[PDB]
């Protein structure tokens, strides 16, 4: 029914990172320095197996500061989470989606079900409904 | 008395990441986004430990490409690696400095023993010759 708080997410691995600067379409609200961590069983999927119960994904949120020709990391603005569900998140693809303010568990920030996250994630069916890709 | 190349380094804990933009002082070479990662023993020298031997930080460096206001990750440019061994590497401080062209251990680029990178760490002195900090 609702999706766990991911703790000790910043112990998984890093997937990939990626930087959204204002006049992107997505400033608002994902604006800023993002890192997408993977546990072990969101790692199965990632590299071309299917995602077990458990599998989780988090997109971590950093605002930046201009520091001299270089972007530093600020504070964290919010994480992401999808949690693998087959059955319980059957409604929105077999994943779970949730948001938490500034990464706190109690800033819960999902209202609809996770139809909405779902709505655009629906793009990726043939990836499992993940954008992100796996690199070296 | 040569670094280790450090196999299964993405596979490690992620500690923090810049952007490093034209412009900045270091461009040359180290321009791009960077990733820093740590070993477990490394982990224990950011928590506020001594650095064990064995103890490896990584600078993961990527081009980008500036893409409508986000900057997506491109290849791999080269890795920085620090390895504590106080005996073998007391020359530059108890760490020894490589780096590795596009990650690979074949295409070492130090080729000053270190002293050029411990010049510039040995003004971190106080934090052990590391510049990062574990944030949350
Ligand atoms: C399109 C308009 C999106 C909406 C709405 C939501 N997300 Fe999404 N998400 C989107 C993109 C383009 C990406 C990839 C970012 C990258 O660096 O490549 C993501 C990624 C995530 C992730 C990481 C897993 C993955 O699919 O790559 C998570 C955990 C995630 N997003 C969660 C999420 C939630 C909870 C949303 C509603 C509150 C949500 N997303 C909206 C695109 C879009
Ligand atoms: C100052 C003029 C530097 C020189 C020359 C070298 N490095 Fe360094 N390095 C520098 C900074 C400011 C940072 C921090 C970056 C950040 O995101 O905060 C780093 C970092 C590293 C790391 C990561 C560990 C750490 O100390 O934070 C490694 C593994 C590293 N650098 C290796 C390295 C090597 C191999 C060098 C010579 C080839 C070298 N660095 C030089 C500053 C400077
Ligand atoms: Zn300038």
């Amino acid at each position: 029914t609702k999706v766990k708080y991911p703790d000790g997410f910043r112990s998984w691995y890093h997937v990939k990172s990626m930087v959204i600067q204002p006049g992107h379409p997505l400033e608002n609200p994902v604006g800023g320095i993002h890192h997408v961590y993977a546990n072990a069983e969101a790692i199965q999927g990632l590299r071309g197996g299917n995602y077990p119960d458990g599998a989780v994904l988090v997109f971590d949120l950093f605002d930046y500061q201009e520091d001299n020709h270089a972007l530093v990391e600020g504070k964290r603005k919010l994480i992401g989470v999808m949690e693998r569900d087959a059955k319980r998140f059957s409604a929105t693809g077999g994943w779970g989606y949730e948001g938490f303010g500034e990464g706190k568990p109690d800033k819960r920030l999902v209202t609809d079900g996770g139809q909405g996250c779902f709505g655009c994630h629906a793009a990726q069916k043939e990836s499992q409904y993940v954008f992100s890709r796996l690199r070296d």
